[PDB]
């Protein structure tokens, strides 16, 4: 019901407040005019519909870690030197650990798609693609 889009400024993903217009559909590769949440009109962007707009990646409740598998595309919270952004990343490996009452203890070796840098992150930094929800049924 809610959407995220990738900004050209940093290549990171942000919540979509509204879709205002679209163009280039006749090319088979349309773009949509996106207003991002909390950013006014001044920072609207023309964004590729097929590649850079999608249903929102949701944070994981402690039980959702089993739906995160090596090979998966995930949206990952990269706390950089002094900017913190959500970037596409792929799971290289998953260290399963028995949870506590604190929640999930699993850690994930991830590789960010844009710079191929790697990081071991907890579930808190992982947002799944809704595509993987079916894993929860299995
Ligand atoms: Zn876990």
């Amino acid at each position: 019901v809610e959407f995220e889009a990738k900004s050209a400024r940093d290549g990171a993903w942000y919540d979509v407040a509204a879709f205002l217009s679209h163009r280039l559909f006749e090319s088979g590769d349309p773009e949509v005019r996106v207003r991002f949440s909390g950013f006014g009109a001044e920072e609207d962007e023309w964004i590729n519909v097929r590649k850079c707009v999608r249903q929102r990646s949701l944070p994981c409740e402690a039980t959702e870690c089993v739906a995160v598998l090596p090979g998966d595309l995930i949206l990952c919270f990269q706390e950089g030197k002094d900017q913190a952004l959500y970037y596409d990343a792929h799971v290289l490996d998953a260290q399963r650990r028995r949870h506590d009452v604190r929640g999930c203890r699993c850690r994930f070796l991830v590789r960010y798609d844009h710079d191929s840098s790697e990081e071991i992150v907890p579930l808190r930094k992982v947002c799944r693609r809704p595509e993987t929800d079916y894993r929860l049924q299995i």
